[PDB]
Formats: C-alpha cells, structure tokens, sequence
C-alpha cells in the first residue's frame, strides 16, 4: 500500500495485471500481480487463490521459480508481491527479437526448465502451463524463473479432467479425451517448448496437428535435439520420457552454467 510504490503496468492478461514495483522498505525489485476475485475458479488455504497456496509450497530458497514475497487481500482482489529481476525478458519476446535459438542456448534454458519444474514437482505443484510466455530470463545473470502458476494444481498421481493452460501446448490425450496425468503432460508441453526454442515457433496451432503428433523441422536442427523432440512429444503419455531421462538425454550433456550463458549469448 505505501510499503511498495508502484511503477509501469509490465503486461495484463489471463495472469491479471502485472505492474513493476520496488519494495519502499529495502528497494527490493518487486512485481505486483492484481488477480482479480470473480476470475479465481480456484482456490485453497482462510480462502486463498490457489495461486497463493502453490507459490507458498514452491517459495523455499532455490530460484527457478519466481518467489512470492508477500500476499494482501482486497475487498475485490487479491494482490501478490512477487520477485522481479531485473534487467529481465520473457523467452517469447526474446524468442521475437532474436529468432530459432542456437542450440547450446537452447540446451541452457531447457535445462534451466526441467530444474525449475522438478522442483515444483517435488513440492507437491503441477504448473500445468510452462511455455515461453510463463518462464523470464534474468538477462545479467542466465538464470530462467517460471512464472504465472495460475492454472497449476497440487501435484498428485491420479488423472486430472480439467486443464486451462494453452491450448498449443495442451497434449493430445487432453485434446481427445480431457484426461492426462500430471508428469506426462508436463512432458509434452516441454517437447512444444523446446521446438519454440529451437525453431523460433511452436510446432503446431491446429487440434489435428496435436493429434497427429507429425513433428516438421522448419530450421536446420541436429539430430539429438529433433530426437529429444520427438521422445517428449510421443502420442503415447507412458512413451514421454521422465524428467530424469529428459536430462540424462545425450543432447542434455555439457550444460553451460547460467552465468557462462548470459555472457556468451546475452552480453
Ligand atoms: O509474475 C511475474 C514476476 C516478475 C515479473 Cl518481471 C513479471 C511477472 C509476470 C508478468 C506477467 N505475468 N507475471
């Protein structure tokens, strides 16, 4: 209220509106996030956002995920103070700027994701929407944050039947049948993922092209990572590999730490 002052409005969308902000008592870089309360359909704990109770479960020291600083109730909202590096990027815009990504840029970031959703899952949240969009380079530092749990869910091993993340991004078991399980669909949206990285686009826009799984490279990628691809985005969820197989994958080998990333490729 007078304990953050307020800057730019940074985006607005489905994520609510999302403003830059600085922390009054010690200059923190914040975000401020204003959800509104009749566009919650999802909430747990007194009565939280659902929101609120996953970041509160992913908020513990290692920082691939955004950090929730703080949380205010208003009569109409519910304002979140989040993490903010600074100078920062979504990967979608810095996918516009700058094309197909370089492979071992890529391999960085990809690596940077699977940390960061593995650390969700083993605190019990499925963010049920990584895409570029959701996940922020830290620009000085290499470092990617996951962003906008606001479709996520508590993790759990039975069949989940309700999804509102991105549809381009969404597998085909959920397209046909609205069923998936947690892990699985993570999976699938990190193969979309990765082929945005790797080809500066996502691989497919239509429902058919989801469910016929045809995976066409438009730029020249290596064999590894098209092989990688493929395994995440199998038609068959038990066909999907695991995050352990994801990174034990040989394109996975030789990961640039963050910092050497942001000096070869972020400048
Ligand atoms: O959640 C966020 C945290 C930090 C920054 Cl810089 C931005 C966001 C954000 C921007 C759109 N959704 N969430």
């Amino acid at each position: 209220e007078s304990q953050y002052q307020v800057g730019p409005l940074l985006g607005s969308g489905g994520f609510g509106s999302v403003y830059s902000g600085i922390r009054v008592s010690d200059n923190l870089p914040v975000a401020i996030k204003h959800v509104e309360k009749d566009r919650i359909s999802d909430w747990g704990e007194t009565r939280v956002p659902m929101e609120v109770v996953l970041l509160k479960k992913v908020s513990s020291g290692f920082s691939g995920v955004i950090r929730l600083l703080d949380w205010f109730e208003r009569p109409d909202s519910f304002v979140l103070i989040l993490e903010r590096p600074e100078p920062v990027q979504d990967l979608f815009d810095f996918i516009t700027e700058r094309g197909a990504l370089q492979e071992e840029l890529a391999r960085s970031f990809f690596w940077q994701v699977l940390e960061a959703v593995r650390h969700c899952h083993n605190c019990g949240v499925l963010h049920r929407d990584i895409k570029d969009e959701n996940i922020l380079i830290d620009l000085n530092r290499g470092e990617l944050k996951l962003i906008d749990f606001g479709s996520g869910a508590l993790l759990k091993d039975t069949v989940y039947t309700d999804f509102d993340g991105t549809r381009v991004y969404s597998p085909p078991e959920w397209i046909r049948y609205h069923r998936y399980h947690g892990r699985s669909a993570a999976v699938w949206s990190l193969g979309i993922l990765l082929y945005d990285m790797v080809c500066g686009d996502i691989p497919f826009e239509h429902d058919e092209e989801i469910i016929r799984g045809q995976v066409f490279f438009r730029q020249r990628v290596s064999s590894e990572c098209q092989h990688l691809i493929r395994w995440c985005l199998a038609l068959r969820p038990s066909d999907r590999p695991t995050f352990e197989e994801i990174q034990n994958h040989p394109w996975m080998q030789d990961v640039l730490l963050p910092q050497e990333t942001a000096e070869i490729h972020l400048h």
